[PDB]
């Protein structure tokens, strides 16, 4: 198995840390690791074993350079991060230059993972670290969903015929209704290829750190098919 | 959720380590951990992370004091173990005092687990065992040995509670009967019994941490989708 990492850089990260991060942006850099740093770090400690070559494709999405249309690679060319040590380091280099934007769709990151799978038909797990706030639609002229939620669901459906599992690592306050829906209720799906894990909730419990980290890791891999 | 542990102390453990443990008893104490200790330790590092309060009801069964009728608590007035570090330490304290015996049945441990569930919110019962439940050729017992029949009956009755049973198999096997409890019990409300071959998983030559997670994911594989 190999890992793929996508990181949400949309503007909603500015306010989804109201309760869980003392009204600082989830991407704020300072004396203490923000929830994205914490997740990258713990993923490195607990899930990195499930990447066979320890090379990690990392992508960002939803900043002003990509909006809801594209992703960007952490490194020029098709060059990958060497371990989650470098994932974290590169995140910290990149964050100060980014203008957080939107709208929010998972279509571009899921399409990028589909391309990674075809560059390999080997099994992959895509890990998206995100605040859960995909663009919502209040409008009957739009149709049922926002175009972002429609495109995202369509990408999740298209990916479900590939050897790919998706894991949403949720950081911040939520709400988590949309992620829980992607987790449990996408009907046109070939198989259940989306798992939601509430990282911020798990890490806030009164248990030993190492037990919290293990609870996170197993919750993350809980829907990975039997055959692995 | 909450994790309950039951450990098999029947006499078959004296021979079910013939291949996997170089002809030593599976409960042999030394300066290297036996398969029960290996399993306790890995369960503590993995599955036990979910236990809400880190207090773990622990029981043994199948020694001379309980035979196929009862379990014994690791601690006097049913005091729970404080974390899996204490589960392991207490196991090591207890084993030298036990006379391994029989017959072998899972009815007592499953009945105890039901009692625990009823007094409590999801539970996982982990039974660490060599798989050798008492068999019989004699059909004056009915189709199954009294032990196997009472065990099946307990599994079925437990299936109406928020409880999943995971058999952590240690030693050589054979694993036919565990696979049957895993896959083939008719009157059951839901599939509440999973078999994991721990000795087979851990004997593979790969990264230790990946083996442990693979073990954990197998143990949790049949938890109902709700969780
Ligand atoms: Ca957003
Ligand atoms: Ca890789
Ligand atoms: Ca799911
Ligand atoms: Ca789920
Ligand atoms: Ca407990
Ligand atoms: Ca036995
Ligand atoms: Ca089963
Ligand atoms: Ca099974």
């Amino acid at each position: 198995s190999n890992l793929i990492v996508g990181i949400d850089f949309t503007k909603s990260n500015e306010w989804t840390g109201a309760k869980s991060f003392n009204r600082k942006s989830l991407h704020h850099l300072s004396n203490t690791p923000n929830p994205y740093e914490q997740a990258i770090t713990i993923i490195g400690r607990t899930l990195a074993a499930f990447d066979e070559d320890n090379l990690i494709p990392c992508y960002g999405f939803g900043d002003a350079s990509t909006h809801d249309q594209d992703v960007f690679s952490f490194y020029p060319e098709g060059r990958f991060c060497n371990g989650f040590e470098e994932v974290l380091a590169r995140y910290r280099e990149i964050v100060p230059q980014l203008k957080l934007a939107g709208p929010t769709s998972f279509a571009p990151i899921i399409e990028m993972a589909m391309t990674v799978v075809e560059q390999s038909g080997q099994y992959h797990v895509l890990v998206i670290i995100a605040d859960g706030q995909v663009t919502r639609s209040v409008d009957t002229e739009h149709g049922r969903l926002s175009p972002q939620e429609q495109k995202t669901v369509d990408a999740i459906v298209k990916a479900s015929t590939l050897p790919l599992s998706i894991v949403l690592v949720g950081v911040g306050d939520g709400p988590w209704d949309m992620m829980q829906e992607f987790d449990d209720n996408i009907p046109a799906r070939a198989f259940d290829n989306f798992q939601f894990v509430n990282f911020t909730e798990i890490m806030s419990k009164n248990k030993d750190q190492s037990r919290k980290e293990t609870e996170f890791a197993l919750s993350a891999l809980m829907e990975i098919p039997p055959q692995y």
